[PDB]
């Protein structure tokens, strides 16, 4: 039962974890603890980069965007070099997604513009692809520390899930605007060990990953199998138990995507 196997992963790893993955054509949803909240840590950047594509022409891609060292306050391995020079909201849109870049996605989020600094914005797109529940209220590095419980900053796997089908697989966005999301998220460099890791080697993995305090961590992506048959998984966790500094376990999502997995074979 896929239940017991979630819930035995949560014991191994001390952690509450959350799986959603939508219903197809001939496959019921996967779902555990698929209401609850979770941070979004990273993974807001998907939609984040979705928005601002939806929001402007494809050129907007080459604007150059410039930035300070007060700039810099968060995990950032690409903008952290480019501070001089700067860089265009293509490069943003990039490092956003591929480097989980934070200053990128602070960025991003100015770029969208109006109150919250883009974080009203952002959660008006979401509320436009029809999600009532998520959620985001600051910036980086703020919006990964909300206490355990705290809606702030949260989606839920299913409300995520949701919206990533429908950008990725669905009408969001337009043709080519939708091809330069899924490129950037199929071109991930940071998810090796979550999602992917699940699925054998002849499917298709796209995916953006979150990571954060109280032990945060996310995967959510689209899953293509050997004949093209395509699949949406958000599997989130925590481990509040741990506290603030509790390590984020990337194994607890590997071994629940590899539970999805057999299913979805
Ligand atoms: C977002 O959750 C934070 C950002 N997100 C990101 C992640 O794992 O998704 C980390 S950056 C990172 C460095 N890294 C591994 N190095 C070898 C392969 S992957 C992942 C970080 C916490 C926030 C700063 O935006």
């Amino acid at each position: 039962d896929l239940a017991d196997r979630f819930a035995e992963l949560e014991r191994r790893y001390d952690a509450r974890l959350g799986v959603y993955v939508p219903a197809t054509g001939t496959t019921a949803a996967i779902e555990y603890r698929a209401d609850e909240r979770f941070a979004f840590c990273s993974t807001f950047k998907a939609p984040l980069v979705a928005a601002v594509l939806h929001q402007n022409p494809l050129t907007h891609l080459d604007k150059l965007i410039t930035y300070t060292s007060d700039d810099i306050r968060s995990i950032s391995p690409v903008a952290q070099q480019h501070v001089q020079t700067g860089m265009t909201i293509g490069q943003l849109c990039d490092a956003a997604i591929r480097y989980s870049d934070g200053t990128a996605a602070n960025l991003l989020l100015a770029d969208l513009g109006g109150p919250g600094g883009g974080t009203a914005a952002f959660t008006g797109y979401l509320r436009s692809l029809g999600d009532t529940v998520s959620r985001l209220d600051a910036e980086e590095p703020e919006l990964n520390r909300d206490p355990p419980g705290d809606e702030r900053d949260t989606t839920t796997p299913h409300a995520i899930a949701l919206v990533l089908q429908q950008l990725v697989l669905g009408n969001a966005l337009p043709p080519d605007k939708r091809a330069l999301l899924t490129d950037w998220m199929a071109r991930n460099t940071t998810g090796a060990k979550r999602i992917r890791a699940g699925f054998p080697a002849d499917w298709k993995v796209i995916d953006k990953t979150g990571t954060g305090d109280y032990g945060r961590a996310n995967d959510i992506a689209v899953v293509w199998s050997p004949t093209g048959v395509p699949y949406v998984v958000a599997v989130m966790s925590d481990r509040a138990g741990g506290g603030y500094d509790a390590e984020p376990r990337e194994a607890l999502l590997a071994e629940a995507a590899t539970c999805v997995a057999g299913v979805l074979a």
